[PDB]
DNA sequence: GCGTGAA
DNA sequence: CAAGTGGCGCATAAGTATCAAAATAAGCCACTTGTTGTTGTTCTCTGGTTCACGC
DNA sequence: AGAGAACAACAACAAGTGGCTTATTTTGATACTTATGCGCCACTTG
DNA sequence: AGAGAACAACAACAAGTGGCTTATTTTGATACTTATGCGCCACTTG
C-alpha cells in the first residue's frame, strides 16, 4: 500500500522532513509532513513527530487527526470551565433577538465594555443565585448621565495635581482649534494636552467647552481657555506651547503668549499655491471633477468595478485618491464615456502626466503620513521633508516643461512660505538628531546662546554642550530619540528635560481634528438634544481611559 | 421587604452595576437608552441564569460568538420563519381577504432601487400586519414588467398564484398602474388630498404672497443664526411634507410677539406687517381641521375606510 | 412628438 | 488457697431545683444630608425625480 | 404618526447615627437527692 | 420426669484451583457532513 511504501522510503532516508506548516491550529505544532525528492509537497498524508507513523491528511476535515495518542497529551492551555453546544446555541439565539429588536450594529457584541459587563453580571449571578430581580438592578439613563458627570468632575480633580506637576517643569505643549457642528450651528472650543512622564508622551484632552452662541471674538477665546485651565487651578498660562495654523482671532487673542504655526495645513496651502500657478494643469483637474459629477448625477457608479472617491471635502486633498481611482480603471471609464456621447471631455488629459502626478502626490501623501503621528514624536523630521521635496522636484528632461513649471512653483512657494515662517524652536528640535554631520552653519551658532539662555532655570553647561557636539552615532532602523536620552539622562542631567520638552511639541495639531471627528461621531442627526457638558465629560472619560488607565 | 420572592441585592451591588454600565456606555460610544432595551433585560436574564447554574469560573469570552455567526444565524432563522409562516399566509390570501400597499423607494447613499410589501388583514378581533419582504430591482432602470415579475416571485416563494383576489392601495404611478392592470388600483387618499391642497394654494397668488413672505422670513432666521434668542425654534421652510407650512404658521403665530420685538430694531418689520393676523388664524383653523383629518384617517392600527 | 404628472 | 458476695459507708456525681444581678434586641422616633423617580418639553426621520404614452 | 433620544423642573425617597424603654436569655450559685462504683474485708466453702 | 453439659460415628458440606467453549467489550484507523472563527480586504461612506 502507498502508506507502507512511503513509510519505508522515509525511514530509509530517501525523503526529507518539514516540521512547520504555518497553521493556526495546535495540531501542526506537533504534526508534520513530507516532501518528495524534487521539492514537492506530500498530499493526502501526514507524519507525526513522536510516534513516527504516517497518518492520512484530509483538506476538508482534520478532526480524525486530533484523536491520535501522541497529540492527545499535548491538548492546549487550561481555560476556565466551558459549557456544551446547547448553551452556546441559546446564547447566540438571545443575542440574535437583542441585535434584531433594537436595530443595533452587529459588531456590538465584541466590545470590551460589554465583556466587562458580562463578567460582572455572571459573577454576581453565580454569587447570589438564579432568583435575583434584574429590572431593579439595571438603572436609568438619567442616573447614567448624572454619574458620568460626577465621575468626570472627580477624575479631573484627581488628575489636576499631575497637570500641575507637568506644567511646573515647563512641559506644556497643547493645541487649540475651533469647529462648527452640523445641526445646531453651535461653535465649540477644543483643546488637548501633551506631556512626558513615563517614557512616552501622554495624549489627553484638557476639555471641550462651548462658547455659548455669542459672536466669535478674541476675548471670548481667552476667557474660555482661562476658565478651562482654572478648573485645574492653573495660572501660569505663559509657558504653554500653542500650535495654531492661521486662526486670525485665535492668534490675536494669544499673541501675548508663545505661538507656533502648524505644518500640515501649511503644506496643504503650499500645494494649493503650487497648483494655482499652473492653469494648464488646473483645467484637467476641473475636467476630472466634471467627469466624476457626470457619473454621480445619473448614478452610473454601478457599471464600474472600483467606484470613484469623494471629490474634495477640504479634508487634506482627497483629489489624490480621486485621481488614483480615475487612473487605475481608465479603460472602462473611457469606454463608458464613449457610449455616453461626451467623448470630447477625455481628449484634454493624457495618462503619462496622470501617472507622474500620482507618483509625486503619493510622495506628498507619504510625507503627510510620516509627519502626522500623535503617539510617537514627530517634530524632528521636518527639515528633511523640505530637503526631500526639493530633491524629488528635480528639473529634468523626462518630464514635460509644464511639470517643470509646477516644480518651480513648488520650490518658490516653499521658499517664500515655509522657511520664513519657521521658528527657531524647529531648528532646535532638528539639532538634537544624533547624526548631525550635515549642519555646522550659523544655526548651531544661534542655538548655542538660545539653549544657554533657556536652561538658566565642573557640571558646566557649555562644556557638556560641546560634549554632546562631539558624540556622534549614525541612525539605526529601530532607533528612538526619547529612550536614547532616557539612557543618556544620567550623562546630561539638565539637558534631558529640555530635549524632553522639545520632543513633547507635536509637529502638527491633528489631535483637535481627531477630537472634532469623535464629537461628530457622538452628535448624529438622531441625537441632537445632547448638551455640551455631557459631550465634554464623555470625551474626557474616553481619553483618560485610553491614556492613563490600563 | 423581599417577602421571599425574586431576590433583590444590596447597595454595593447597585453601585458596582451602574459603574459597569457607565464604563460600557462611555467606552463603546453607544446611546444611553441601551440599558432600557427590551431584549437587553432578556439577555441579562439568560446570563444571570447561566452564571448561577454554572458558577463564577467560566470562560466569558468563549460563550459570546462572532458577528458573522450572527449574520448566518439570522439568515437561517429568516428562511425557517418564512417557511413556517407561508402556510398561514396562503390560508389568509386564499379567502379573498388580503390587502397590501405598494410603493418604491431609492436609497439615499447607494441609490439602489427597492420595493417593499406588507399586508393588512384581520385574524381574530384584530388587524394583523406583517411585512412580506423587501427586494431590490438590481440596477436596471425601473419598469412595470420588472415590478410585476418581482411581486409575483415574492408571492410565489410565499406560495401565492392568484394575484387577482388581493387588494392594493397605492399611488398613480403610470408604470405601477400598468403593472397591475388586471386587479384593482385605489388612489392614496393622503396623496389625493395633498394634490387637492396644492391646487387650492396655487390658484390664489394674492394669498400665496404671505406664504412667500413667511418662508423668506424663516430663511432670514436660519441664515443669520437668529433662532438662538427665539423662545421656540422654527421648523423646515418647505419640505413638501403634508403642509409643514401649517406647523410654520402655528410657530410663527405663537412667537409673533417675540419676532416683532426682534424685527422692530432689525429693519425688516415692514415686511411682516403687510398681512393682518385674522386671515392667518382662519387658515390656521382650516389646517387644524385638515391635520385632524390626517391624524384620524392616517392610521394603520384601526379601521379608517369608514 | 411632448407634455403629463405624480411621484 | 480462691472465686465468688454483702457491707461499711463512701467519697462521687450525673441529676434536679430556685434565688439574684446582669447582658441584650425590639418598636419607635430624631433628623440631615445626599439621592432616585415620572412627566413633562424640544428637535429630526419617511413621505420624491423621468417614463409609461397617451394626449 | 410612529420612529428613536434627552434634558429641566419639582416631587420623592431609602440610607444612616442617636435617644431608650421594655423583654429575657447567660452565667452563677446555693441547695438538695439517687445511685454508682472502689476497695478493703471479712467471710465464707472445699 | 425434668435439666445441666460433652463426646461419637457418620455425614452432609465449602474454600480454593484448572479446563473451557462461547460470547463480550475495548482500542483504533478512517469516510463524511456542518455549525464556528481569524483575517485581510476591502470599500464605500462623509
Ligand atoms: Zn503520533
Amino acid at each position: 500500500m502507498d502508506n507502507l511504501e512511503v513509510k519505508a522510503k522515509i525511514n530509509q532516508g530517501l525523503y526529507k522532513i518539514t516540521p512547520r506548516h504555518k497553521g493556526t491550529s495546535f495540531i501542526w505544532n506537533v504534526l508534520a509532513d513530507i516532501q518528495k525528492e524534487d521539492d514537492t509537497l506530500v498530499e493526502g498524508w501526514v507524519f507525526c513527530r513522536k510516534c513516527e507513523k504516517v497518518l492520512k491528511y484530509t483538506t476538508r476535515q482534520t478532526s480524525n487527526l486530533c484523536r491520535h495518542k501522541c497529540c492527545a497529551s499535548l491538548k492546549q492551555s487550561r481555560e476556565l470551565k466551558t459549557v456544551s453546544a446547547d448553551c452556546k446555541k441559546e446564547a447566540i439565539e438571545k443575542c440574535a433577538q437583542w441585535v434584531v429588536r433594537d436595530c443595533r450594529p452587529f459588531s456590538a457584541v465584541s466590545g470590551s465594555g460589554f465583556i466587562d459587563m458580562i463578567k460582572f453580571f455572571i459573577k454576581v449571578g453565580a454569587e447570589y443565585g438564579e432568583h435575583v430581580n434584574v429590572e431593579e438592578l439595571l438603572p436609568s439613563p438619567i442616573t447614567l448621565s448624572r454619574k458620568v458627570t460626577s465621575d468626570a468632575k472627580e477624575k479631573k480633580a484627581l488628575i489636576s495635581r499631575e497637570i500641575k506637576s507637568a506644567v511646573e517643569k515647563d512641559g506644556a505643549s497643547a493645541t487649540i482649534d475651533l469647529w462648527t457642528d452640523n445641526y445646531i450651528k453651535r461653535n465649540f472650543l477644543g483643546v488637548t494636552l501633551h506631556y512626558h512622564e513615563n517614557n512616552e508622551l501622554r495624549d489627553l484632552i484638557l476639555g471641550l467647552k462651548s462658547l455659548d452662541f455669542e459672536r466669535s471674538t478674541a476675548e471670548n477665546i481667552y476667557k474660555k481657555l482661562k476658565a478651562i485651565f482654572s478648573q485645574f487651578n492653573v495660572e501660569d498660562l505663559s509657558s504653554i506651547k500653542f500650535v495654531t495654523d492661521r486662526g486670525a482671532n485665535v492668534v490675536k487673542s494669544l499673541a501675548n503668549n508663545i505661538r507656533i504655526n502648524c505644518s500640515s495645513h501649511l503644506l496643504s496651502n503650499v500645494l494649493e499655491n503650487s497648483f494655482e500657478e499652473t492653469p494648464e494643469l488646473n483645467m484637467p483637474i476641473l475636467a476630472c471633477k466634471n467627469i466624476v459629477k457626470y457619473f454621480k448625477k445619473a448614478n452610473l457608479q454601478h457599471r464600474l468595478r472600483s467606484s470613484l472617491k469623494s471629490e474634495c471635502p477640504t479634508r487634506w486633498n482627497s483629489t489624490y485618491t480621486m485621481l488614483r481611482s480615475i487612473l487605475d480603471n481608465w479603460e472602462s471609464v473611457i469606454q463608458i464615456l464613449s457610449e455616453a456621447g461626451e467623448t470630447q471631455r477625455i481628449v484634454h488629459i493624457n495618462k503619462s502626466i496622470i501617472q507622474t502626478m500620482v507618483n509625486i502626490l503619493d510622495g506628498f501623501e507619504r510625507i503627510f503620513k510620516e509627519l502626522q503621528t500623535c503617539s510617537s514624536p514627530s517634530l524632528c523630521f521636518v527639515v528633511p521633508s523640505i530637503l526631500k521635496v526639493k530633491e524629488i522636484c528635480s528639473p529634468d528632461v523626462g518630464d514635460v516643461a509644464d511639470i517643470a513649471k509646477l516644480k518651480v512653483n513648488i520650490i518658490k512657494n516653499v521658499r517664500i512660505i515655509w522657511e520664513e515662517n519657521l521658528s527657531i524652536w524647529h531648528y532646535t528640535a532638528f539639532f538634537f538628531y544624533p547624526p548631525a554631520l550635515h549642519m555646522q552653519q550659523e544655526k548651531v551658532a544661534q542655538i548655542k546662546e538660545f539653549c544657554l539662555s533657556k536652561m538658566e532655570d565642573p557640571v558646566c553647561p557649555s562644556d557638556e554642550f560641546e560634549f554632546y557636539r562631539k558624540e556622534i552615532v549614525i541612525l539605526s532602523e529601530d532607533f528612538k530619540v526619547m529612550e536614547w536620552w532616557n539612557l543618556n539622562s544620567k550623562k546630561y542631567p539638565k539637558l534631558s528635560k529640555l530635549a524632553l520638552s522639545l520632543l513633547s511639541i507635536p509637529a502638527s495639531s491633528a489631535a483637535s481634528e481627531r477630537t472634532f471627528s469623535l464629537a461628530g461621531n457622538i452628535i448624529t442627526e438622531k441625537r441632537n438634544r445632547i448638551g455640551q457638558q455631557t459631550v465634554d465629560s464623555l470625551l474626557f472619560l474616553n481619553s483618560f481611559y485610553k491614556n492613563f488607565c490600563k
